């Protein structure tokens, strides 16, 4: 086996890198983690050269333009164009090199805005996504479209995984361009240093399902090894384990032991209020998989941010 992991220097990439190094890589597996320095995946010639030099049997595609709510609201053309180029170059290069399996990465924010809850793997194209991230959403939706096209025309086992809001070490902690959990971890840290209050953006009422990067890294390694379906699989925590932004901010405030004031910038966008996903397909395959308790995983992430 030869596994080429694209975008291996990111949050999910370093998590798979840490899990494999901690004793998860089965004998006869060659793990090749690449970044933009190895090949700019928007460039067709650079990607073809990487897939030709590193001839893989299996591919974990993570390379993408990823940003927070406020980054997506700003650059939907960039999120659409840059991702479509990266996805087409990786999927078609893996096809011409003859890769046995390609597991791409999707998101729960790509799902239709007007839908029934909980969301499942069959509802992926049943209506338009949220207006804030339509660019990124459609780029990831077209991965599934391409996966179906390779499978129906050539028999390729090109599949995808649908994780929820991931968090953990080697995250983007830029408050402006980052997500809710790493953006609040840096906020509380600056508030402790400056002696200022914590300003949570929005109302704190939107509900989100969070997944620890290390947990999704273990599920990703399983998906590449035993999940033979072409249809995607939601890699998330249960519907009941959904929390609000207020609750998530409370977990960060407790983990960083912040005793200062917590205010809410009601004027800021809340984005999509809900995107409750059902992990029924995951629970039919892995009913014995145990997730890291949210408070323990937040504390571990907070400790890593203050340490590194
Ligand atoms: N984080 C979440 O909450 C979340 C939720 C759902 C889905 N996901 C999925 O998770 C995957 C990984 O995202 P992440 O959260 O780990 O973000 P990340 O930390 O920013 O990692 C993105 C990776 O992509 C690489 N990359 C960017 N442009 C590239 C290019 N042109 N060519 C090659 N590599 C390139 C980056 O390398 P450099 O630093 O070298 O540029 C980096 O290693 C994405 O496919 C995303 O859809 C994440
Ligand atoms: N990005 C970000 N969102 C925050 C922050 N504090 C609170 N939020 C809330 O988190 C949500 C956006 O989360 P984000 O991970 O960026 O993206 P989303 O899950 O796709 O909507 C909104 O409801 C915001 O009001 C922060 O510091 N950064």
């Amino acid at each position: 086996m030869r596994i080429l992991v694209t975008g291996g220097s990111g949050l999910v990439g370093k998590a798979i890198q840490k899990v494999v190094a901690d004793g998860a890589g089965l004998p006869g597996e060659d793990w090749v983690f690449v970044s933009s320095k190895d090949a700019d995946l928007t460039d067709t010639a650079q990607t073809r050269a990487l897939f030709e030099k590193v001839q893989p049997t299996h591919v974990i595609h993570l390379a993408a333009m990823v940003g927070g709510l406020f980054r997506n609201i700003k650059y939907n053309l960039d999120f659409w164009r840059k991702n479509v180029h990266m996805n087409d170059n990786v999927l078609h290069s893996a096809f011409e090199v003859g890769a046995r399996k390609v597991v791409s990465c999707l998101s729960t924010c790509i799902f239709p805005d007007k839908t029934t809850y909980p969301i499942d793997e069959t509802m992926i194209h049943n209506g338009p996504p949220h207006n804030s991230n339509f660019g990124y959403s459609y780029a990831k939706r077209m991965i599934d479209v391409q996966n179906r096209a390779y499978f129906q025309q050539y028999g390729c086992t090109f599949t995808a995984v649908i994780p929820t809001n991931v968090f953990g070490p080697h995250d983007n902690f830029n408050i402006e361009d980052g997500h809710v959990l790493p953006g609040l971890i840096h906020k509380v840290h600056l508030a402790k240093s400056s002696g200022s209050a914590l300003t949570v953006w929005g109302t704190g009422n939107p509900r989100r399902q969070f997944i620890y990067s290390l947990d999704l890294a273990q599920l990703f390694i399983w998906v590449l090894r035993e999940y033979n379906e072409v249809e995607p699989i939601i890699l998330s925590v249960g519907e009941e384990d959904e929390v609000s932004i207020k609750e998530a901010a409370e977990a960060v405030v407790e983990a960083m032991d912040f005793h200062g004031e917590v205010t809410f910038d009601t004027t800021k966008s809340d984005g999509q209020f809900k995107k409750t996903a059902s992990n029924s397909k995951l629970r039919t395959y892995l009913p014995d998989f145990r997730f890291t308790p949210f408070k323990q995983a937040v504390k571990e992430t907070c400790a890593w941010f203050t340490d590194n």
